[PDB]
């Protein structure tokens, strides 16, 4: 319908350049006026369908951009704020459909394209084939903008833009609604955060990563277990995710890991220290070091991990 609009407007001005010239006098001065607002007013609604051809073909770092400009328009843009109070209602519940339509479609790619999250697994895919035309899209690019332009310093910017310039209250209430699902889930990985507390050091329940595809496994199952298990999380950590949320998780779960991994090993010390050379000793060895490379490699500063205290356990 913005094509329609364009339309009107175009065939507005043409009508009044043909009555002008029908007239060649301070009658004159004010048609051409009103021809020059027009003009201004067409330059101001290709914004508009610059915004939705932008969602449309998927540059959706452009589309915000496009977007922020037509909101600073909007307020002090003299031919649009020459329009009837009619015609703005209709070009701000429009506009507002077009933030609530891009968030919408940043939710929908990260809930099914970058991620599958179910009952019992986590898959991360760092690149996705998206839409009806299948654009492209890779994960840290898109993440980058994403984190930048809706959750700068982490978290959700509601005297922003993005959601102050919105102009109705329910719209703008499910554009934050939106927003705030893709902070927690996405930014903050809260439901991969629950699923490994939940799940390691627990008898019973088991955890493999399978690299290939990249799935962590969480399924119904002894020491040697548990610790493959806890294992399976810190690979998933190291090797399968993307840098960005490494060190979310590693911040998110590091101080758990150290306190819960070395209380595991102290208690069950005896049967890892059963034979001086050993696989399950090889185990709780190489899981210590994970630890230590999953701090170096998160470049987190809330946890440390030198491998010191196990490493001497195991001496």
């Amino acid at each position: 319908n913005i094509n329609d609009r364009i339309k009107q407007v175009q065939n507005e001005r043409n009508e009044l350049a043909s009555k002008l010239q029908n007239l060649k006098l301070q009658r004159e001065a004010i048609l051409a006026n009103e021809l020059n607002i027009l003009d201004n007013l067409k330059t101001f609604l290709n914004l508009i369908k610059e915004v939705k051809t932008n969602l449309n073909i998927l540059e959706l770092e452009n589309c915000y951009y496009s977007l922020q400009s037509l909101r600073k328009k909007m307020r002090n843009n003299a031919a649009y704020l020459k329009q009837s109070f009619n015609f703005q209602q209709s070009i701000s519940t429009y506009v507002d459909t077009l933030h609530l339509e891009l968030v919408s479609t940043l939710y929908k790619i990260l809930t099914n394209g970058f991620w599958k999250i179910t009952e019992n697994s986590i898959q991360f895919t760092p690149t996705v084939e998206w839409g009806k035309d299948k654009v492209h899209i890779e994960y840290d690019t898109f993440m980058d903008f994403v984190a930048q332009q809706y959750f700068p310093k982490g978290s959700l910017d509601n005297q922003a833009w993005f959601i102050l310039d919105m102009t109705s209250a329910d719209s703008q209430e499910q554009v934050r609604a939106k927003l705030n699902t893709i902070m927690k889930e996405y930014m903050n990985l809260s439901r991969i955060v629950s699923m490994i507390k939940n799940s390691i050091f627990i008898s019973g329940k088991e955890i493999s990563y399978e690299n290939e595809k990249n799935i962590l496994v969480f399924s119904k199952s002894c020491v040697s277990t548990v610790l493959t298990s806890f294992e399976a999380v810190c690979d998933f950590m190291l090797d399968g995710l993307a840098f960005r949320d490494r060190k979310t998780l590693s911040y998110e779960l590091g101080p758990l890991f150290n306190t819960e991994f070395t209380k595991f090993v102290k208690n069950n010390a005896s049967i890892i220290l059963e034979s001086l050379d050993s696989p399950l000793k090889n185990l709780v060895s190489v899981i210590n070091n994970k630890l230590t490379r999953l701090v170096a490699k998160s470049e987190v500063t809330n946890w440390t991990h030198s491998g010191k205290e196990i490493q001497d356990l195991l001496m």
